[PDB]
């Protein structure tokens, strides 16, 4: 019968081949001494950015900001990460996680940030985290004592310029991690669309394990999208009385994404982009619900358990 495929769900409708890897897509030039869009939840807010149409002289409650204790970043050179611990650290005195939300194929060359990059940068779109994992370590380790390429991406996002090397040395995310004194979680979740229910509940049930003075440090891509979401549901999980406004408003105003509705205005050489905005949007909302409507427990009921169940509507 139906659905074939569920709101939350859009992106399994989307074939795989379509978008496989082809380069090693340069992260960052690591000049800077941080990540882009690094920010934390004791920051002051910011003006919201012009395109979202928010009032800039409404201020949502601050109500659980400094009890938080998370911070969002783009992706990261090893030195510009122990910059982020040493920051991190004068805040707090507890374990402090990256937290690496890329489903997909990255890690370090010569130290060089890389993704393997496919179009849409969905190289591994459908595959199941371990697949996904699993990809990541043969390809970073078939890397070593060989010649790659690797460049950044320009015009209509193809490779433009960049270095060729012959690889000395390969880190895994979680050792350049635990080179800067973090602790390492991976969520393998597809960039640009909302997280799978499964990468939901294993954020979930990590989550549930940590203890309470973890600092957690999300990272993405372009540490917008994707940070943006999961620093949005641990704001609404860790403080429910908060209004889903305020929730919206203060990570964008530190500096996150807002995920709400606004004039959405895509070009349409990004037109793909707009029913995957427009779910994000839906979802947010659902998990507002989730957090709402689970608080009475225990959390019982998994996401994914919950969401089959309470379908959002498009």
């Amino acid at each position: 019968q139906t659905v074939t495929e569920p709101v939350g769900s859009y992106a399994r409708a989307e074939r795989p081949q379509d978008f496989e890897g082809f380069v090693w897509r340069l992260l960052n030039d690591g000049k800077e001494a941080l990540p882009r869009n690094f920010r934390t939840s004791a920051d002051a807010l910011r003006a919201p950015e012009k395109k979202f149409h928010l009032d800039a002289a409404y201020v949502p409650s601050r109500e659980g900001m400094d009890a938080l204790h998370i911070s969002g970043s783009s992706a990261f050179t090893p030195a510009q990460l122990k910059n982020v611990a040493a920051k991190l650290r004068e805040k707090t005195a507890g374990p402090i996680y990256d937290v690496d939300l890329s489903q997909n194929s990255h890690g370090y060359l010569d130290g060089i940030p890389v993704e393997w990059y496919g179009e849409r940068n969905w190289a591994n779109l459908g595959k199941s985290q371990h697949e996904a994992l699993a990809d990541e370590r043969h390809r970073l380790h078939a890397a070593l004592h060989k010649t790659v390429y690797i460049a950044p991406l320009g015009k209509h996002k193809l490779p433009e310029g960049g270095e060729v090397r012959r690889v000395q040395k390969v880190q895994t995310n979680q050792e350049v991690a635990e080179a800067a004194g973090m602790r390492y979680f991976r969520i393998a979740a597809t960039d640009g669309v909302w997280p799978t229910p499964e990468n939901i509940d294993r954020f979930l049930a990590f989550y549930r394990t940590l203890p309470q003075d973890a600092w957690l440090h999300f990272h993405s891509h372009s540490g917008v999208g994707a940070t943006t979401a999961f620093m949005v549901m641990t704001d609404m999980l860790k403080n429910p009385s908060v209004s889903l406004k305020d929730i919206l408003y203060r990570q964008h105003e530190i500096g996150g994404f807002y995920y709400g509705e606004f004039p959405i205005k895509t070009k349409d050489k990004d037109s793909w982009k707009t029913k995957y905005y427009r779910e994000k949007i839906v979802m947010i909302e659902q998990f507002y619900r989730y957090v709402q409507e689970n608080r009475a427990d225990g959390y019982q009921t998994p996401w994914s358990v919950w969401l089959k169940s309470h379908p959002a509507k498009a």
